[PDB]
């Protein structure tokens, strides 16, 4: 996944929060297709944005959303130390 395409799943979860569904189909696209790199996270903000629905009163999103955070820390963690 490239970074404009990350642009755009980042605006459909604004605009479409109050929709636990949809909300998990974008989180689904980000877990399956997205590779977390320092520069991409930079860019796009997927982690302010994606971390934002730590929060949320739906269970399945705030657990999904926790696993994707915990993910991208730890492999953005490895890039820094061995990769750049």
């Amino acid at each position: 996944m490239d970074s404009k395409e990350v642009l755009v799943h980042v605006k459909n979860l604004e605009k479409n929060k109050s929709n636990d569904a949809a909300v998990l189909e974008i989180l689904h696209v980000l877990d399956k297709e997205f590779v977390p790199t320092e520069k991409l996270l930079r860019e796009t903000k997927v982690g302010v944005e994606v971390n934002k629905f730590k929060k949320s009163t739906n269970v399945e999103i705030s657990k999904l959303v926790k696993k994707m955070i915990s993910s991208w820390k730890a492999q953005l963690n490895l890039e820094n130390l061995y990769f750049q």
